[PDB]
């Protein structure tokens, strides 16, 4: 255990040089905690509202992202997370789909366009229990609706 | 040494009263029950939930989970719901790919037990696998049939 805190300190300062030799921190940050290193993509970076197609703008962020996870042997755990709002349509009929949705339009770019194997990967959709802090102000649902790309331990 | 066969004993427990579940209440050719490091495990193959390609949740399906919540009401364990397709490659307009097929109809699972029978949402995860696990491989026709499923994990 105690070695493993020397391991993902590693880790993230070798994100976090990433994000810096890239200069992608307007777009991305890491963090670090229990389920490893994590890498936090707010929504407007890669979605429409209500959407879970990535755009044609966010190929190149995840185009640097792939170059990342390629040289490193982790699984990736790619997660889904909404506000709370009701945005329901026909095709994410609630938070639920929509969530997941994102999170696996990810991997399906990951695995299909950058070619990285699909045995590295989990497709997780949490809608909106996981928030940042809550739901009670603007802001606060903004920063929900994110995806968070797992290095997982 | 009694911690590891004092859980793992619990877990033999749990996955007795689920199948007792089944049994007594004639569920045994909709379902089944398994238990691995995940926790206790039910599986329903994609027939008996969902149409060909397809995420929605079919009517006849509903008496079968609301079967299924009545057990996972009795239980405090947090719950996760994983989609999985076979190995062959078929998309559509609305499904581009097995990754979103399988995690669409783990959501649609947790949507139905979330919104229709009132389970609490804050007890789910939904996680879809495409086909990165088959229940043994995808070299024949059966073992394919027997991957496209949906397995609902009472987790540890």
């Amino acid at each position: 255990t105690k070695k493993q805190e020397d391991q993902q300190d590693q880790l993230l300062k070798k994100v976090n040089t990433y994000i810096k030799d890239n200069h992608l921190k307007a777009q991305m940050t890491a963090k670090r905690d229990e389920r490893g290193v994590v890498l936090v993509l707010q929504e407007a970076v890669l979605f429409d509202t209500g959407e879970a197609k990535v755009l044609k703008n966010a190929e190149t962020l995840l185009h640097q992202i792939a170059v990342l996870l390629q040289t490193i042997p982790n699984d990736i755990q790619v997660e889904g997370h909404t506000d709370s709002r009701n945005i329901s349509t026909y095709r994410y009929p609630s938070n639920w789909e929509l969530s997941a949705a994102r999170a696996s339009g990810v991997i399906q770019y990951f695995t299909s366009k950058e070619k990285l194997p699909s045995k590295r990967f989990i497709a997780v959709g949490y809608a909106d229990t996981k928030p940042v802090k809550d739901n009670k102000t603007n802001e606060h649902m903004k920063e929900n609706r994110r995806v968070e790309i797992v290095i997982k331990k």
